[PDB]
């Protein structure tokens, strides 16, 4: 008669719902829950892809169904995957998840802006942050200054994910938060695959070890002598050269 499905991602993420006629996570009731199993986005899905979902925490699931309490208020988030041109259809809706993990404050690294904070502590292997951005290709961000390309991520062999200006300013763009980590060669995070059911394909940070709170996150932006680009900063040549100097 009746079937509930949980469809766990490989980030930890998850989509659990009755399953309608054809087997698809269409309807009402439908919820995808964050990594921490708690967190979950509750309402309208269409084929698993969120129309309405709504604040709401995963509370108990009693003989495989679900009891989600919805969150007082109006935060109301649907599948919005950015374009070559448009980051957000709300660049200035956070994301709630990330909002209970980090927060952006001054960097501690010497010149380096701002940076990205934990707000609590946690585990290792936690996800912190989302990297969204618009969809850009490897062939832009290798045919421009390097300059341009401190907040580029490569999301797979076809798409760059960018946060250009004015979207580097939170108070322009606050919807994820993951642009704003800063490199270290000794880093406490990673960029990881994941599938986030409002911006769809991304990647996200996540812990390699147990952080404290108001630990600065940092990641490995990577190992080349060189960035993308045409015509390195001397922040990450000197790193770079330090690093090198240990082995
Ligand atoms: N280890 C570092 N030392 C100095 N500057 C850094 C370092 N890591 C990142 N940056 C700076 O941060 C940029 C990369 C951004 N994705 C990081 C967030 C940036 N700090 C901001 O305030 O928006 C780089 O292009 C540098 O300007
Ligand atoms: C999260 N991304 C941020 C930007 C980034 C850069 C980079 C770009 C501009 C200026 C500086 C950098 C720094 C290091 C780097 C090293 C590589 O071997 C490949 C790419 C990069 C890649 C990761």
């Amino acid at each position: 008669r009746h079937g509930v499905c949980w469809i766990y991602y490989p980030d930890g993420g998850s989509l659990v719902g009755e399953v309608n006629e054809d087997g698809e996570m269409t309807g009402e009731k439908i919820a995808y829950v964050y990594p921490d199993e708690r967190t979950a986005l509750y309402g309208k899905f269409i084929d698993g892809e969120m129309i309405e979902g709504k604040l709401a925490t995963l509370m108990s699931t009693e003989e495989g169904r679900p009891h989600f309490e919805l969150m007082p208020g109006n935060s109301v988030y649907h599948f919005d995957k950015s374009t070559s041109s448009c980051i957000s259809t709300n660049a200035l809706l956070p994301d709630p998840y990330e909002s209970e993990r980090v927060y952006v404050a001054e960097s501690l690294i010497s010149s380096a802006g701002e940076g990205l904070f934990s707000k609590v502590a946690v585990g290792p292997n936690t996800v912190m942050s989302f990297y969204n951005g618009v969809r850009i290709t490897h062939q832009e961000v290798d045919s421009r200054d390097w300059a341009l390309n401190g907040n580029t991520l490569s999301l797979d062999e076809e798409t760059v994910i960018d946060v250009p200006e004015p979207y580097n300013h939170v108070s322009k763009y606050c919807a994820s938060l993951g642009h704003k980590a800063n490199h270290s060669f000794t880093p406490n995070c990673i960029y990881d695959m994941f599938v986030h059911p409002r911006f769809g394909p991304i990647k996200c940070i996540r812990t390699l070890r147990a952080v404290e709170a108001d630990e600065e996150l940092t990641v490995a932006y990577g190992y080349d002598h060189s960035p993308p680009g045409k015509s390195a900063p001397e922040w990450y040549q000197v790193e770079l050269k330090a690093f090198q100097a240990t082995q």
